[PDB]
């Protein structure tokens, strides 16, 4: 509530940017969570989340019918089945920048419409090569 | 009254939309009433009200010199003479979506410049066919 109040519902629209790939993006960093005002920005195509702890994706993400990219940079995420199915059906690319496995959402391998996967970080550990990517 | 404290020219401005016919529109739903700050958005041309109870049209509507359309979806509306006269002289279309007669404003038939009327709902009652439209 305090976050959504201090970062007003609409100031966000002035803050949006159409990026180099001609996709409308929003970039967020270092917040305590996701403002609920985000999911009224129906024009979105690329969401970037940077260094946000303990995130759970709410079902209102199904409102963002045009979303094509999600970037999770050091932002662990959990999710339930309706939002999860929406993302299963409505996503082209996924970018992840991680410190270790705990910042890798396990649900990604249950996805079906993905066209790009981008992992940034060391995928290997001592004597355990590529266990992380068996799926 | 405290609704008129938050929505503002600036806030509502970013939320506005220019529609397919190059008409500035605002769509609102499921609020407690009409913010008075709405009527300082002097460029507005279409007003939409959806599922808002117990609405009364205030006189500040005379500030919207460019209004051409009003859409009343399940919203009965009271009004007094000044706002009524402004609307008599400055309106082209009226859309109504209703469940029954209680959501039909009685004053619409005293209008004179209307060019379109759109009614969604049963226009008849038991043993009273088309009494709703005699006027």
């Amino acid at each position: 509530l305090n976050l959504n109040n201090e970062w007003t519902l609409d100031k966000l629209r002035q803050r949006l940017t159409k990026n180099a790939q001609d996709k409308l993006e929003l970039h967020l960093f270092m917040l305590s969570g996701i403002p609920d005002t985000v999911f009224d920005l129906v024009e979105l195509e690329v969401l970037k989340l940077e260094l946000i702890p303990d995130v759970t994706i709410p079902p209102s993400i199904a409102q963002l019918t045009g979303l094509k990219e999600l970037w999770l940079y050091h932002t662990a995420a959990k999710i339930e089945a309706p939002a999860l199915a929406f993302l299963r059906e409505n996503l082209r690319a996924l970018h992840i920048k991680f410190t270790d496995i705990k910042e890798i959402p396990l649900w990604i391998y249950s996805l079906k419409t993905l066209e790009e996967l981008h992992l940034t970080g060391n995928l290997s550990a001592e004597n355990n090569r590529y266990i992380v990517i068996d799926g």
